[PDB]
């Protein structure tokens, strides 16, 4: 053997490197693929290509022009510059839109810089953008923008964009504009953040500022007051210049006005239909209001009979929050994945008129979303394939004849794809299926009308050839039967792996509610370099809390966190270690997030199984993290509810237990996910009993701690504890 | 030998105390000694002792009393409970008078809680104390208050108590309440704080505490607007309750007020006269005001002709600040330590009435401070004694005869005694001598009289018995000379020291402006512990810039921080390697505060001396600490006055150079000194440019990091540093 091995190198400089084929269907025929800097417009059934915009044309725009957002019409379009990050995925930049007919910048009525959120209409050049936490409409994009709002305010009033705990946890967003389906109508939302309160950390800036910057966030921790939310509702045909706009609130469910409640999705139906979908606080009872607009009173109404309720004892409704509905073109018939009775996610047809569901989807397996539905045919992918929790393929079912299932990547590159995702045209007339793993990824065209596949966009070839020389490390994915259960783990054997030796093995964990840590999905990470190199078996563990495996695994740990979860990581090092191939005196767990949570508390469960650990951005007590994650799960922090598993589950409470492992407790102090506050709690209660713990802060770095120094930083010095704690060169 | 070593644990748990005998001179022949919890008074002379208070006394109290405050008449005694520490000096406490004739607690017009500041007159039972930054006297302590101030403000105007940048450096306490020496009139000062930008960091409490709380204190960094002085002087004699009190303001010097200037001192001469020490914002030009009352304007004036103005253009003018007058009875003459024409300290006898001063003292040496002004004899300690500029002895110097000066504690006990320090009476009848090495500390009371040793106090005969036991290190104290010129050194050197033998070193660093770190004086610290067991020989050296060694070497580094003293201790480690005992190659440093400054410095000079090092809260960049230290020593942080080395001596410069030497950066994140800011951006440089090494943040700790648990952790941490670069055992 005389092949280089996957160095921490490769991995942070990126040598090897994974061809993906990322385009836009501007149409049902026709997708938008940049190269070279050139937008290329291709026709799909032939194959051909034209240059959309050629990369001289913002060659002179003078910007570094970040992404651009062709208009529907195709006449406009839009690029953003001044890109500058807020959080996951709140942002603010300067647009400037481009005339792709006279090939002229609009260079009047610009839209504004620092324009919070930027949307075209579904149909047409209509352009509604949010600014000042305020939102305006440019019925053209040539002519003066129509202000909607006037209530906007930082941190207070959050009017078409979502607040900190919105953004990360409800809609996963930051834009709460939806524009109706031919854009006649805009659904916004103003989120209320008097009285939540909120997070101050340090800002240090760059060397040049002399006095540190304290950065205020409205975040509610678990307990403390949420925002309110408010819909609305405007016609956007009747702005005028000469008097403001109208917005007709949609008011929310009784059920749901009784306390507090959150809009966990907003889904339009026809031209004239929307459908709201509320939670209460309580995360166990939810109603979809499936509301109309009046002609005569110029007013939606929400039918109490069309509401549908659906509610869980076992546990939280939804796997982080109630599905969004695909509603037919006639807009009075939906299809949904609601669980069925067993506990599993299954597809269920439902009328408007009828509150019965009918499941048109059945079995152990689990509906993980739908894709498309066409008159004909509905396409879901699913876990179904070999009954493997992992995997992802696509299927279609007929509508008519429900019986009728058909597979559409399950027997097209076993070998090679098992996870597949998929990116279906306008009419779903041609669709993009992307496979992850478990080979390298591979990207094919294809055509609905025949199931035929037209041709392949990205093989992967080159990394494949560049990978022959490096000896890559093999992954393993099979399951141990727990309590006559079959729980999966997947492991990153050493390159040259021998069953009869002994290897060092570190737990990579995350144990989140609903969360897959054993899929078929190849990754280039630093399990990579551990395994290649460090020659250490990196394996992860998908126990009771885990998600695609049905109602009963995931709720099984509701209103218990740091419990079941924990206890089965400990459980699977044991069963990993008596495999035969692990070294019981080298085994060790790093995680981030939940998992430095989970990392923390088995390192200080006394188990023994474990000798060092890492844990990054960990969560520490569950009254320091957001109210909606943490509620879900763990129930209110109150005497009445729940408050004893709330102080019983802090890792600072087995902090004596920790001086019989290693630590490193790693965690930014820019942090507005897990706050450092939490890191710092663990740091105190370990000095106070006397515990000795390495720790490493890195200032000004978010919960991703991604900046390129950061990031190499970090596995650099998490490689060093890794090899020292497991005694490697 | 079979005799232990003094361990880490002896040192964390002083196992070996230091045996003090502290006194307080409550009249000129007798003290109070505190034993078993009972206050007991000692005539000098006869030696016998007689139970002041009894434990019982204030067992029923209920509450711990944390110190007592006998008034100078000795009917009344304060009594401080529910102490609550801010700052270095700065605290608020609950106070309770108690009558020491009637033997029961005064309850009436008691002391408000949380009082900053309570003080007795200096004769008599009057007590003035502060109270929400404002001031109020009670002529009688069972009589109502007597409010003062009354613009008295949080973090705004600070009324009678000093604001940080004040207690930290200008005052050195806590307290700007001067009584007259008859206690007829107050003199306070006004601090306002109004423009002072705030430094903001984050406290995280305790577990219990969901949101941290954010601490902002008023700190002028350097450049940055400093706060606005006025003093004030008020007739307690004159207090009414009918109408409010009436304070005469003493206008600063015309040459302070023309730009930001600064109250360096205020001395009471006597019943009618006030000297006041003024120090403009750039510290080369000072003016003491001797001001006097105008019975018929009843307003303080202050003579242009009596002023006295000391200017230094070599460098800043005194030591830390002008120092203190000690004026004679008569109140028209004082003596005062001024710096001679070759560049030493020595005392000056002064006039009000003759600018012209006369020395009374003259040498190489320099008058460390005067301790007594009797009519026939001035009592002065200095380092006279064997040129050693690390030793402190008394000397007496007849006034009438300045030639005839006698040493008081020279040939006491040399071999054991060379740091001596005095406590003299009310009239300096007896006088307390206390030695701090380079034997065991030890405690006896003299007459001054006839010079006559009465008897020794404390001995510490006990601790020296029981470190009989233990392999105690050894300490060599002397010097290199450097350019012609002596520098003096000293070392720990390890039990059983063999000089063929190599040992590791550890160059224990401070380097500040006018500081010494090679004495005279017996510590059982870390070193201790490094040297008696680890074996590491622990160094220090007194470069340029170190004081006690004359102006010119003290003035060295004048507008050059991070130059001279950086470069000597990098020399003096090169000389100590060449002595021939020293491991070249396991040479270390550690630093606390301007020694983490060098530390860092010096790690990243990129000598090559160093090997590892240790910064405990260091300063980084002169542009984040407090103006008053920071512009004394570098000046205006202004593109035209050394914004040069302001910038060309930040320890982020040399990040680069860190790539060669291991690095543990330790900092508290509630520090109010060296603000963690400075700790954050040597990280972020490192970070930035790859440099691998260790760190540890102490939650809710300040600069001094000595809450029992974290005192323990941080050396225990730092120990296996050591230990791991030295790879010793
Ligand atoms: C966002 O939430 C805050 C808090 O609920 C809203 O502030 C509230 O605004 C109402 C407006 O009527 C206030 O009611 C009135 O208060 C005044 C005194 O401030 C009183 O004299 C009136 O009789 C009436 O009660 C309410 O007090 C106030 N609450 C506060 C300030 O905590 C705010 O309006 C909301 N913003 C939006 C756009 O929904
Ligand atoms: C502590 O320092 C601050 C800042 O110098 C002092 O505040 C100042 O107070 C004076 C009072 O006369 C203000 O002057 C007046 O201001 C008002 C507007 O606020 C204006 O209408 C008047 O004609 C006059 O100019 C001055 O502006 C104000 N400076 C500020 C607020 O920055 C404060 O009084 C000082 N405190 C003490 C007790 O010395
Ligand atoms: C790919 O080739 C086809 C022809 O084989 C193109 O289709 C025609 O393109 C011409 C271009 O001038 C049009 O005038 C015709 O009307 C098109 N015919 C149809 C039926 O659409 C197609 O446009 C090409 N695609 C690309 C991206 O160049
Ligand atoms: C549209 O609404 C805005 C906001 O209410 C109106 O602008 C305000 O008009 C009032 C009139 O008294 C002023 O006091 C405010 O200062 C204005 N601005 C704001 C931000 O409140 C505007 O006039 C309305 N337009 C029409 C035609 O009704
Ligand atoms: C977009 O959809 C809306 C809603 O269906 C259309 O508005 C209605 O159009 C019909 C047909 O012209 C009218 O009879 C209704 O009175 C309209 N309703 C309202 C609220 O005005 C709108 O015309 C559609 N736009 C386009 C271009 O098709
Ligand atoms: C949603 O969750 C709450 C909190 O667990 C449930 O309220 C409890 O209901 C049970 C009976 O089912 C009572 O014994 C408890 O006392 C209630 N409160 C608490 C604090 O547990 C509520 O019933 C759930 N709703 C649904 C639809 O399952
Ligand atoms: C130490 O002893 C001396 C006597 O040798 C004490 O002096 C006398 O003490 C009595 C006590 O009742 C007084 O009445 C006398 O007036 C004292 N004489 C003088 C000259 O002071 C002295 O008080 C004792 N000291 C202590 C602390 O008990
Ligand atoms: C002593 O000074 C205080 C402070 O100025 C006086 O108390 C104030 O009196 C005014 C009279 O109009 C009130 O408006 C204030 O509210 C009072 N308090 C404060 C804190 O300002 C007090 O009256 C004065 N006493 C005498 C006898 O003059
Ligand atoms: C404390 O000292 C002050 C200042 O010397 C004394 O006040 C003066 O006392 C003399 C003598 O009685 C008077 O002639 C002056 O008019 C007083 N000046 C003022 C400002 O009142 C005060 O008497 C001394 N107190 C005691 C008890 O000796
Ligand atoms: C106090 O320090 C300041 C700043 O160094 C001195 O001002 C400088 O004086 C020199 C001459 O001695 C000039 O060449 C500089 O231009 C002055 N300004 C600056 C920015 O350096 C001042 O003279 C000193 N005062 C005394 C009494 O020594
Ligand atoms: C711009 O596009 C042309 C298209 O032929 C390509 O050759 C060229 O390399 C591109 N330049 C950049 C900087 O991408
Ligand atoms: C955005 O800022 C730039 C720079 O000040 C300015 O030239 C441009 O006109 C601004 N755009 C708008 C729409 O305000
Ligand atoms: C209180 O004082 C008496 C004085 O004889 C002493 O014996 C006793 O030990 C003291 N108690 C404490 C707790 O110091
Ligand atoms: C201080 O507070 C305690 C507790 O409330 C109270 O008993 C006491 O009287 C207070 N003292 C004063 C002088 O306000």
């Amino acid at each position: 053997d005389s092949r280089k091995t996957y160095t921490l190198t490769d991995y942070l400089k990126n040598t090897y490197r994974l061809k993906l084929y990322s385009l836009r269907w501007i149409s049902d025929h026709e997708y938008l693929y940049k190269q070279e800097n050139n937008i290329l417009v291709f026709n799909a059934e032939y194959g051909n290509s034209s240059v959309f915009l050629e990369n001289s044309t913002f060659d002179e725009f003078g910007h570094s022009i970040n992404d651009y957002s062709i208009s529907p019409d195709g006449q406009f379009i839009l690029l953003e510059y001044n890109y500058v990050k807020q959080w996951r995925h709140s942002y603010t930049a300067s647009y400037d839109i481009y005339d792709l007919n006279k090939r002229q910048l609009i260079t009047e009525e610009r839209i504004p810089n620092n324009t919070q959120w930027v949307t075209w209409s579904p149909v047409g050049h209509k352009l509604a953008y949010v600014w000042n936490n305020d939102i305006y409409v440019k019925i053209e994009p040539n002519l003066p923008s129509y202000r909607i709002t006037w209530t906007g305010k930082e941190d207070i009033i959050y009017n078409g964009i979502t607040d900190w705990v919105y953004e990360e946890e409800v809609f996963s967003a930051y834009s709460a504009l939806w524009w109706s389906p031919n854009g006649t109508f805009l659904a916004y939302a103003q989120f209320n953040d008097t009285e939540v309160p909120l997070i101050e950390y340090s800002f240090y800036s760059d060397e040049s500022l002399q006095y540190p910057k304290t950065v205020r966030v409205p975040y509610p921790k678990a307990g403390a007051v949420n925002p309110t939310v408010k819909f609305f509702v405007v016609n956007t045909d009747s702005l005028s210049s000469v008097t403001n706009a109208t917005s007709i609130q949609i008011t929310a469910p009784a059920s749901m006005l009784i306390g507090d409640h959150y809009l966990c999705d907003v889904t339009w139906a026809t031209q004239e239909r929307i459908s709201l979908q509320w939670l209460r606080r309580i995360q166990n009872y939810s109603v979809m209001d499936i509301c109309d607009y009046d002609e005569s009173s110029g007013r939606w109404n929400c039918l109490v009979a069309r509401q549908h309720i659906e509610m869980s004892t076992t546990g939280w409704v939804g796997r982080f929050r109630p599905s969004e509905p695909h509603f037919t073109l006639d807009g009075n018939s939906f299809y949904k994945i609601i669980s069925n009775e067993e506990g599993y996610r299954h597809i269920c047809y439902f009328q408007i008129d009828k509150k019965d569901c009918t499941f048109i989807t059945k079995g152990t397996w689990e509906v993980i979303g739908i894709e498309a539905l066409t008159s004909d045919y509905l396409y879901y992918i699913s876990n179904e394939y070999k009954g493997m929790p992992g995997g992802r393929n696509l299927y279609k079912i007929q509508l008519s004849d429900y019986t009728k299932v058909t597979c559409l990547s399950c027997e097209l590159n076993p070998e090679r794809c098992q996870y597949y995702s998929v990116s279906f045209s306008k009419e779903a007339k041609y669709y993009q299926l992307r496979c992850s793993g478990p080979g390298l990824p591979l990207y094919t065209l294809h055509s609905s009308v025949n199931d035929k596949g037209l041709r392949v966009l990205e093989d992967n070839s080159a990394l494949d050839k560049m990978l022959q020389n490096v000896q890559m490390p093999s992954k393993k994915l099979d399951f141990i039967i727990l309590n006559e259960t079959k729980f999966w783990y997947q492991m990153i054997l050493p390159p040259h792996f021998d069953k009869s030796k002994k290897y060092p093995l570190l737990l990579d964990v995350y144990a989140g509610p609903c969360s897959q840590k054993a899929d078929t999905v190849f990754r280039l990470n630093w399990a990579t370099y551990l395994a290649s190199t460090e020659n250490i078996i990196v394996a992860s563990f998908d126990g009771r809390g885990s998600g695609y495996q049905g109602d009963k695994i995931m709720h099984a740990i509701n209103r218990r966190l740091g419990t079941f979860e924990v206890e089965d990581q400990i459980e699977a090092a044991r069963q990993f270690s008596k495999m035969g191939f692990v070294d019981n005196k080298r085994i060790a767990i790093w995680g981030w997030s939940y998992g430095g949570y989970v990392t923390s508390m088995v390192l200080g469960s006394g188990s023994g199984v474990f000798k060092c650990g890492i844990a990054v951005a960990p969560v520490s007590r569950w009254e320091y993290y957001d109210s909606v994650y943490t509620e879900r799960y763990m129930g209110l922090p109150t005497p009445e509810d729940n408050l004893d598993h709330y102080r019983n589950s802090t890792v600072m409470s087995r902090a004596e237990n920790f001086k019989q492992v290693e630590y490193l407790l790693i965690h930014g102090t820019a942090d507005d996910n897990v706050h450092f506050q939490q890191s710092a709690q663990i740091s105190k209660a370990l000095v106070d009993v006397g515990v000795d713990f390495q720790a490493m802060w890195y200032t000004d770095e978010d919960h991703g701690i991604a900046s390129s120094t950061a990031h190499q930083h970090i596995y650099t010095h998490m490689s060093h504890f890794i090899k020292q704690c497991f005694s490697l060169p």
